């Protein structure tokens, strides 16, 4: 049997697996995120959707990020900003917290996006 583990310049594994040599071929034990007999394979940890609400899954080594629409946050883009919350209606207009804005609703006598103007 060759030793491809102990002969080889660099590592006959790919993405920094660990070779171990056996009898007429050799293993490699693949770090998270990639497999294959030679570690050779990306795995794309985006096929199981993991993204809500619409964003978008990145596949990256071992893991995932998700681009939220905007207005939404969270790991997984399953909360919501609540853009209500820097009370941006004056005048006392009640602010409703919609996707991506806020609508301040305003009492008589008054406009503006933030019930600004008497
Ligand atoms: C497939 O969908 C799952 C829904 O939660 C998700 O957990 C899986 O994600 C992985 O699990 C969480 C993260 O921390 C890991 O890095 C990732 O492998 C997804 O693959
Ligand atoms: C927080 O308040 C500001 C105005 O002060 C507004 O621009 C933001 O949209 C709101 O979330
Ligand atoms: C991925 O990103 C999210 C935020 C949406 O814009 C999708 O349409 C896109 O594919
Ligand atoms: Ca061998
Ligand atoms: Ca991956
Ligand atoms: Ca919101």
């Amino acid at each position: 049997d060759v030793d491809e583990c102990a002969m080889a310049n660099s590592n006959p594994c790919e993405h920094a697996g660990k070779c171990v040599n056996t009898d007429g071929a050799f293993h490699c034990e693949c770090l998270k995120g990639y497999a294959g007999p030679r570690c050779e394979m990306d795995i794309n940890e985006c096929h199981s959707d993991p993204c809500q609400n619409d964003a978008t899954c990145l596949d990256k080594i071992g893991g995932f990020t998700c681009l939220c629409m905007p207005g939404f946050k969270g790991v997984h883009c399953e909360l919501e900003i609540n853009e209500c919350q820097s009370n941006p209606c004056v005048n006392n207009g009640q602010c409703v917290d919609k996707v991506n804005r806020f609508q301040c609703l305003c009492p008589p006598g008054f406009t503006g996006p933030v019930c600004q103007i008497d």
